[PDB]
């Protein structure tokens, strides 16, 4: 059903300001769970994505947006069609293919060494969920094709963490060897946004957290004294931590850094085969993630 | 006056359950700025206190008590007779030399190798802010009644946590080597007093602190946003670094030493010439310290 | 030549002392990038191998080796054979799939609740750079012989840092729910040895990390005295932590992590256009990938 | 015979190529341990020094050097005649007070803030082993003859080490506050001789605390593996150390902090009532403080 998912959505077509966008026609790919459709904005043809409705375990899904109509190349990229396509993939597909070609701000973006998730079209992927970043710029005659940016959506919270921390480092790597002011100001623009998703993030990791220690200490009564303890100040450490996110405080990953070492230390210790021990450690575990990328 | 201050209170008294103490007469000694008490306890001959005002800056001032009365040994060692005249004592001396012949509990504790500090003799120094200790066993040729306890105020909050860190040593090492259970009690519950004191030190140090910024973030109009932040976020490290001391965590001096190194930023940054701002600073100062020793 | 190299070296044979592992007959798979190899050991039939070579950059290359003769079942597995085999694919796949059903060791192991790394056939795959492990028991409906062991090499050395460390956690956790001595002495074992080929991995990139700046020092004349105080120290501090790789102390580690730290700094700074600093360079870089892992 | 010792050196004279220093005119002091000495510079007066021979133990041996004549000024100090006069007393005193009134380089660098110790006059007392230091600048009606340095030979090990360390950071203080070129060179080129001092300290204290640790491991059988392994790994951990100082190298601090941290490590684990590990502890207790002033 996963493909006629697609083919009815499509078929239907995705309306915008800026026109809707048809299916044109489609096509059998390279394998038997390989597609090719082919949309148009409007009248005008738009762009192919070549998509994959996958095959578990050994095969993941995934779609690639390509051929991009050069004529439509200042009026697609940066619009509501371009955001609503992708509002729609990323529905279906966790991992992305999209030729920035096309794009003159993405393409002299990453010449200039931004990060891909801090590209404009990268930031757009971002948005969505899409965590991990890979710039195919090296084609050299080695692999066909390679002028695409590579998007995926974490595996897990741990993941989506690692992802974050690591995205933290490009971002500041590049501020420090860049020399635009212009450009700067729209990576930290964009970068900005992103730290906005993560504070929230821990403040309702915290909560899910204090919540779940409060109910261990509190009906769990055979326990540790050092059990209680250490479910006890977590639950505090948290409370301060998200105290200063709720004021978005500079001090802030000081302190969820210190909170992030005794949630660890909380899980670990208190952890079990009790259904309350299970959501604790884990509740825990899901706040430790969250301060990474702090 | 210094001397005058001394003379009023020995001439009215210092009275206790056990009786009160009077001065019966005082005499020149070897030198000028050396003086000889006589002290009564009740209508009974108690002990002589050897004085010594200080000549700054060569000469530190102190106070040697001895000649104590082998009949009332039994009955002023650990009496609040014994305790109000210390109490009187630290007052006006940082360094003072405590005869321990007349004392069989100190002197058996001394004996079975306890450090001075922990001794029933020494303890009660020890709760009045004296942190460096000296045993004499031997009266070293020229020292008359070589059988004194000396004692001395730390010099800095560096002094003072560096005495505090050798005691937290030779207590250890005594834990280890004695076979009196007994004994180790008493020490152990001596000890554990010693944490109490500075930790309820710093529980008072904390909220005399979270006040000042409290205040200050409040009433001060005329500040920063950035100094809205520092008082800000600084009033809840304190919170939860003193909510951890109230319950006596393990984790607490963790806490203890973040919200010190954001009270110092607080107070350098929101130091002024307002009597909010010179009280603000203060206090932070004030916990900052009280944390030193942990 | 991908494909071809691995049909020229299975049709030549790969001999061991259990008998010569021979090309029976090889079949196009499901895909066009699939194929299916029979194998025979001596002249009996031993198993199939279903290869993916890969398509960049969405399809990962892997192996799947299945269909093991269940009569040879006590011959190969554990032997020379398997241990040559893997060997030979490790070469060519990053990704490698194994059935473990007609291996009663491994199978007892991991209902045991055994890590899958340090199960008796993981543990061979370990052996050889596969970091990331996956046990299927669920042929989670659209894969057949839902009983295989799935293993990865690490994408980078943070990823192999990260595995290494997530392995060390289910390591312990296990010997904390194992009853049988047995048991937890072969894991051991096995954990020990793991230990002992990173330690081997250290000494020896720190020694050809000693003889890089060895070289340069001594040999490129050109240099500033501060690029001779880079290299010469770096060379006694990868000496030190050599001594205590050697000796296989538990003070080794901090000694790595403090190499480590101007070792790069070497490589930073005395990196150049000649071969004595671009091997220089280069094997301290090397060491301090070596140092991760601890 | 202490004060014969002094009398007789002070009428045998002191020589020097700016004039011999003789004593004038010997009196009697405040107390019965106290003298007055009056000394000249070939035939005009030079200054007065007031001794306290000291009184064991409540009271410590003192030197103050005063009065000393203005016209003299500008030959007296910074002349080998000053040298020759402090060689002397550092020989009889640990404590020492000196008048810098008439001293417009010392009283100016005071005045610009420069630490006490590295003070034209004060450096000269740093050499001679004088650790500690105060600067009297106070008077204001509270204590009578304000204007004094007062240095003083170090208690222990620990205290010397404890000293220097304090001034490095008096040190570096004052240097990034400083806006006098001419200033901050002389106190650097002081410095830096200190410097020189403190690292050839580390070179022995690493030797004696090697050589300690070897004795131990060698003859002392009944020990445990934990222990061979504790004392092995500090004699080289030493050895690396000691290395960097013989070249005085910039990363040397970094060794010895690592090096101080097993050495103490040592120290603690190995130390027992055998005379081997009495004098192994204790090497390796000296070399630990070698390196805080690092």
């Amino acid at each position: 059903v996963k493909y006629e998912e697609l083919l009815k959505t499509l078929e239907n077509g995705i309306n915008s300001e800026e026109g809707e966008i048809r299916l044109v026609r489609k096509s059998q790919g390279r394998f038997k769970e390989e597609f090719n459709f082919d949309l148009s904005l409007g009248s005008k043809p738009l762009l192919t994505l070549k998509v994959f409705l996958g095959r578990k375990p050994y095969w993941q899904p995934w779609v690639e947006v390509f051929g991009v109509n050069p004529n439509l190349r200042n009026v697609f990229f940066g619009s509501e069609a371009e955001r609503k396509l992708y509002e729609f993939l990323s529905e279906h597909f966790g991992r992305i293919f999209v030729e920035y070609f096309e794009d003159k701000e993405t393409t002299y973006e990453l010449q200039k060494g931004v990060p891909p998730a801090l590209s404009r079209l990268g930031f757009e992927l971002l948005k969505l969920g899409y965590t991990y970043f890979r710039d195919w710029f090296i084609p050299e005659g080695l692999m066909e094709g390679g002028h695409k940016i590579q998007a995926e959506k974490p595996k897990t919270a741990e993941a989506k963490a690692r992802h974050l921390a690591n995205l933290k480092k490009e971002f500041e790597e590049f501020i420090g060897k860049c020399e635009d002011e212009g450009l700067i100001k729209k990576v930290k623009e964009r970068y900005n946004f992103l730290e906005e998703e993560i504070y929230e993030r821990c403040r309702l990791a915290a909560h899910h957290c204090i919540h779940a220690c409060e109910r261990y200490l509190a009906l769990c009564t055979e326990s540790s004294r050092e059990q209680r303890q250490h479910a006890g100040d977590c639950a505090d450490l948290c409370r301060l931590a998200a105290l200063l996110l709720e004021r978005r405080s500079p001090w802030a990953p000081a302190a969820c850094e210190l909170a992030a070492r005794y949630a660890l230390a909380c899980a670990e210790r208190c952890d079990g085969d009790e259904p309350l021990e299970r959501e604790c450690a884990g509740a825990c575990r899901r706040f430790v993630a969250a301060c990474h990328p702090l």
